[PDB]
């Protein structure tokens, strides 16, 4: 029986705890992605850094959700964090494809929780997601889509490689 | 068949991966401890901060182990991260008692892995633990022991409270 | 047969060497006091620091006496330094009571050596003690007396605790 | 009959002198590698610089061993420095493969001397190697392994070239 | 029954307390050496300063051992500090010879305690000695050996004096 | 068949490679000289530094010759570096006498290679030696000659010692 809780449904409280788990799982996935690219037999430092930075972003997302949970008088509950879906992550392309799948899953969970807060007439929750998460996900998915296009361009062809280099070295 | 691996036994490689899991589990435990103390019905911000800072230290420990794993040509393998042993953590005293138990478990795992690296004649591993982990654990356990003593002093008695305050307010 | 010695009696020379021993013994006592309060099961850092600072002051006193011994053409002679009277020092109150006893012993030895230098018509020695030691001891004994009063106030009672806090937190 | 020598076996003294020779030989090898890449018909300035910097590192390693030899009261003895194994060093790939072989040889000699100092109960020697040499070798071998992977990627294929460029030009 | 003590044998605890006594005794010896050289009939200020600086180093060594004792949950125990072996210390040469004997005794006690911590599988203790004491002793013994050589050179002969002066006044 | 080589005889190319060997051998000799003077039973730090600085100068000379070899389109070839002529180097005087012998040998090799480049009508080589090596050797041999004179003065006599000191301490 919380002294602060107001207009905060048990349904949202539970879904927030699930979303925390999903974000921490995503962080874990990215930690694994990051260290795979740091292997001596893989050795793509920029790819390693890109994923390790995402591990930190997803951890921060979970912590913001947990802070919000307490701000509303809900109770943080933590579950098993499942290990990432793969032990080795293939090429940059394979990894960036797995990343964009992961981000779309998070984005859909965000959208689901928003629809829940809408249905529960919880405008604080709706604003919280909109202001801290929904655009962050859109921007990130756009960037990953950009990357997948450039990765494919570069691995694909003479014409692709040349277009990339002209953009990178002349239009710089 | 790694191009860099030299004097790095499969036994150590595996134990390093287990130790990563233990550190990440400890980080998770501390995240849970931290957010428990941020609850409105608990509200000890300094205790929250103490534990959240430890969550970050234990995460950093795991990342240093993972970096080292790749430096030696071993292969990082990640497992399920089990949820913390409790959902609610009681008083500051209960929490600090659970923390020192956790730290002793980590310290013993460190000591076990050191004895393994000794037995495997792996001086790089031995030096790595000594230089980055063994003293950090001793210092932290000493600080927690200090804390448990002061917590007990303060909750215990008139005489205890007064000794604490004289130290804190006059000998300042 | 010293080329510099003038108006410096063998009685004073010997008493200076004894006083050096007493100061070094006091330093030793305070080193022991300091480290007792740094124990994890004692853990009063401010008390530890107060005593370790006194260990250094008493060492400096001995060195000033030794410098003076050579300035007058006397010969420094060192004896066994007896271990402190206790291995464990009890409460802050017990320790501060033992400290003020120790300081009074030093102060009386100073006063005795002054009376000796008076009787020997040795105004340099008399001035040396007055200017470097006698007021230092008075100031320190006053501070310790202040402390004993506040320690007793704080451990003693509700009324005592409250008077202390008002002084410390409002009249600040 | 040295006035300083303590706990320093003739076996270690001799092995230190051998290790000095090995380091100076490695320096010589790298000098040769460096100047090969500065030839007008080779002309890879970055490769030249990479090897000349290693020549200087290996020289510094020998000088640190020689300083330590005198610190322990051993006697530096110098032998013929054999010329490098090749007069011409092939491609960047051939050269980086020869470099990592050389580094593994040094690393194994370090490990052998550590095992010797262990067997001789010479903790100063063990600490010296650990603190100045063992991690330096691990880090360097990891970097060379990284390089071999990227060299092979780049010389190998369209897909390899593109992965490298995306890492280098976009994830920059 | 200490709340922090882990992997810290009674044998090491006791030997640490003995080593503290040895360091404090060495400090005492150096205090005596220092003041002997400040006598008007000796008057070698640089020699006085060299020894008084060593008195302070050996005191600091004891305090570091005592801090470590508490960090591990051991209990500092202090004994009688025996007076130095001599009341007068002869020439610079005699004094520097007594100093290097003293340092070798400390170094051997360090090595003995290291072998003990090895036998007790106490890697924290081993690392502590290696990182704070073993190299400090080697460096100091090397410097004293250097000094003994130069002292003997200078007191010995015309040729010795001239070699010293050329080094000091021209190669400066 | 070099694309840059012009007016660069095989005779000069070979002699340059020999001169590189001689310079590196001289560097090696000086490394040995330097560390001999750092022995605790020798302990002339200024003499050690003088020789170690020369080791670095002779290494730099070899590298400048190697750079020049490639600039002209010749091919660097390295041979065995023979160990120095002595393992122990005697007094400062003995060492400075061996140094000036070594320098005269280098100077004569320089002069021989200059006469060769003259005979081959190779003005670039002639200018290179003149501008980077011939005066450096003259200046160094003059300084060593100065030193030998002062060493002999100082070890020799009362009158010699006094002349040196007046120059050093008054005319300063
Ligand atoms: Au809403
Ligand atoms: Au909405
Ligand atoms: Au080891
Ligand atoms: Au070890
Ligand atoms: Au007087
Ligand atoms: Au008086
Ligand atoms: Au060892
Ligand atoms: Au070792
Ligand atoms: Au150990
Ligand atoms: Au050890
Ligand atoms: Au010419
Ligand atoms: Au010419």
């Amino acid at each position: 029986s919380s002294q602060i809780r107001q207009n905060y449904s048990t349904e949202v409280e539970a879904a927030v705890n699930r979303l925390v788990n999903l974000y921490l799982r995503a962080s874990y996935t990215y930690l694994s992605l990051g260290f795979y690219f740091d292997r001596d037999d893989v050795a793509l430092e920029g790819v390693c850094h890109f994923f390790r930075e995402l591990a930190e972003e997803k951890r921060e997302g979970a912590e913001r959700l947990l802070k919000m949970q307490n701000q509303r008088g809900g109770r943080a509950l933590f579950q098993d964090l499942q290990k990432p879906s793969q032990d080795e992550w293939g090429t940059t392309l394979d990894a960036m494809k797995a990343a964009i799948v992961l981000e779309k899953s998070l984005n859909q969970a965000l959208l689901d929780l928003h629809a829940l807060g809408s249905a529960q007439a919880d405008p604080h929750l709706c604003d919280f997601l909109e202001s801290h998460f929904l655009d962050e996900e859109v921007k990130l998915i756009k960037k990953m889509g950009d990357h997948l296009t450039n990765i494919q361009r570069l691995v694909g062809s003479q014409a692709g490689l040349g277009e990339y280099l002209f953009e990178h070295c002349t239009l710089k």
